[PDB]
């Protein structure tokens, strides 16, 4: 019988027996149904199907399963789509991107010298959550003492798509959105007078077909990025060095071979999978993988779970840096695959390299199965990761 579960319920996430519920829906029913009729794709080729199908399965309704659509690139479908998406990705160039390798390796060894002399810390708080908030801080002009209020927002307003609200959390997305409002508002008013070589200086210049982004979608738009940027990273970083930690033989080999990180870090992807789901909605009736969808009605991508197909990963419960390929789904398929990818990457990559060699033999202080995840049916993570090393002195 198959497992009953609410796959709109952020509990089941939590859960580190998600993991075998979804290995019964893609040995059983691989376009599965849960408790309420929510339908969701639960295998490689599902979810590679209808990402490569998005006339069928559109963006336009929004990507939460009971929520509406808002303006801005994610909840688009092409052509206007591609036209935002041309227009933000002046910011993120490839060139720009890997231009900002050396400010955020020295944002790592700030936050490494914070508490390199202590010999323990929450790499949670400490590590994986501050540095994806102090890169996107910066590229939107925040000042260092005011990460951690935009860091609450972005908590806010990630609770706000990973749960249905009552009314007075929903009062307090408002209330993130309106702050968030104001102070980009303020920002793009300045660099359009006075442009400096900030996110929101690039946007404002960006052109496309003779196309420029307007005030009310420098706001939409930057807010998707920080929703990016400070509250999927972090749980890769924290979840990925989760399992080096549990897998000695894999720290070992990655502090003998930095030529191995690349590989290790699309592991790390594959393995902690942030956004559990992204929704599609149906533009007409079909028969999809085995199981009828209705027009109007939203399917889930389940990313974690093509992740963990045995189809495509052998040995998927294995957490193995060297796997080759590991074309995982952590950042999507197709025409809406994160735009943030490449900025992730590096950030992971910094960030994993300089823990390997400050921080070079890094503990656990319990085991995987006291460490909570976040209850959340959106994004998800390590709520905390308690680990010792012995200490160092800083850089400076
Ligand atoms: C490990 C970190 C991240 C993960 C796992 C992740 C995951 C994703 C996923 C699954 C999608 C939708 C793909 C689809 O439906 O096929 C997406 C889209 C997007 N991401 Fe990320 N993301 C991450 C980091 C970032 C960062 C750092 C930024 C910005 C700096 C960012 C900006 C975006 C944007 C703008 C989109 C919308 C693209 C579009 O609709 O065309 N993401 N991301
Ligand atoms: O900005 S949004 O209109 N929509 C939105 C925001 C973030 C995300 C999460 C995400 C983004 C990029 N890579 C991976 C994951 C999804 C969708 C919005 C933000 C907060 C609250 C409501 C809507
Ligand atoms: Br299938
Ligand atoms: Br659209
Ligand atoms: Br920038
Ligand atoms: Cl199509
Ligand atoms: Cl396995």
């Amino acid at each position: 019988e198959a497992p009953d579960v609410d796959l709109a319920d952020g509990n089941f996430y939590a859960s580190r027996e998600a993991r075998a519920a979804y290995r019964w829906m893609r040995a059983n029913q691989p376009v599965f149904r849960d408790r309420n009729g929510l339908a969701a794709a639960s295998t490689y080729q599902a979810v590679i199907d209808a990402e490569r199908q998005p006339e069928l399965f559109s963006n336009a309704g929004g990507i939460r399963p009971d929520q509406p659509a808002l303006p801005m690139m994610i909840d688009m479908d092409d052509p206007a789509h591609l036209l935002r998406r041309k227009l933000v990705n002046a910011g993120f160039t490839r060139k720009r991107v890997k231009d900002k390798e050396a400010s955020i390796a020295a944002l790592c060894d700030t936050l490494i010298d914070a508490v390199c002399e202590r010999g323990e810390c929450d790499f949670v708080r400490d590590l994986a959550a501050p540095l994806p908030m102090a890169v996107i801080g910066d590229m939107l002009g925040v000042r260092p003492e005011q990460r951690d209020m935009f860091l609450r927002w972005s908590d806010d307003l990630v609770t706000f798509l990973s749960s249905h609200v009552s009314q007075e959390d929903f009062q307090i997305t408002m209330d993130a959105f309106a702050a968030y409002n104001d102070f980009t508002r303020a920002t793009i008013a300045a660099r359009r007078a006075d442009p400096t070589d900030d996110l929101v200086s690039v946007l404002v210049s960006s052109e496309v077909d003779g196309e420029r982004l307007s005030d009310d979608e420098l706001v939409m738009e930057t807010l998707l990025i920080l929703i990016g940027g400070d509250e999927t990273t972090r749980h890769t970083l924290s979840g990925g060095t989760e399992q080096l930690l549990r897998n000695r033989d894999q720290w070992d080999l990655l502090q003998r071979d930095p030529s191995l990180l690349p590989g290790a870090i699309e592991e790390m992807l594959r393995w902690t999978a942030p956004v559990k789901n992204m929704c599609r909605v149906l533009t007409a009736d079909t028969e999809f993988h085995g199981t009828a969808l209705c027009a109007g009605e939203k399917m889930m991508l389940l990313f974690e779970s093509a992740n963990f197909d045995e189809a495509v990963f052998c040995e998927p419960e294995k957490f193995d840096v060297q796997r080759n390929p590991n074309s995982h789904l952590a950042f999507g398929f197709g025409t809406h695959f994160c735009l943030g990818n490449q900025l992730a990457r590096l950030e992971l990559s910094l960030m994993t390299e300089r823990v390997l060699r400050r921080l070079p033999d890094l503990r656990l202080v319990a085991d995987d199965s006291v460490l909570p995840l976040r209850p959340a049916n959106f994004v998800s993570g390590l709520e905390s990761m308690p680990v010792v090393f012995t200490p160092s002195p800083p850089l400076g």
